[PDB]
């Protein structure tokens, strides 16, 4: 399987499904290294956030577990095609990026955070993240590039 892909079984159903532990995505089918990718991303700060603060909200005081809870909410809508991406990052996004429907440009290793970088490259273009956890909060990774 593809770097950090790995089995499981449905706790729900039993049935077989794979999860990325670098990415926390998670899908049914089973899955299938460049200078530079592309990304956008919708990120959810939280009270623990490096800054709490955004253009949404001057004063971020959500938990932790709510802004968890925020981002899992628009990845079920995003997934069902309810909202796309670039929607919701546009309206929710609690990082400048939003105006830009949560495009970053292209990065090479060496600039994002880590665990943002590290997901980032585990994705295959158009690939989506799960929750993804740094100092600056807790962020949908979508690569674009």
């Amino acid at each position: 399987l593809p770097p950090g892909w790995e089995k499981a079984m449905s706790r729900s159903s039993g049935r077989v499904y794979y999860f990325n532990h670098i990415t926390n995505a998670s899908q049914w089918e089973r899955p299938s290294e460049p200078a530079r990718v592309r990304c956008s991303h919708l990120l959810v700060k939280h009270s623990q956030s490096r800054r709490p603060s955004s253009w949404r909200q001057e004063k971020i005081t959500r938990t932790k577990e709510e802004a968890l809870e925020l981002i899992n909410g628009y990845i079920q809508k995003i997934k069902s095609g309810e909202e796309d991406f670039e929607s919701l990052a546009s309206q929710f996004s609690d990082c400048s990026s939003a105006k830009a429907r949560g495009d970053l440009g292209a990065f090479s290793r060496g600039q994002m955070q880590k665990p943002f970088e590290d997901a980032s490259f585990a994705l295959r273009t158009g690939e989506m993240s799960g929750p993804v956890f740094t100092d600056s909060g807790i962020h949908i990774i979508l690569r674009t590039e």
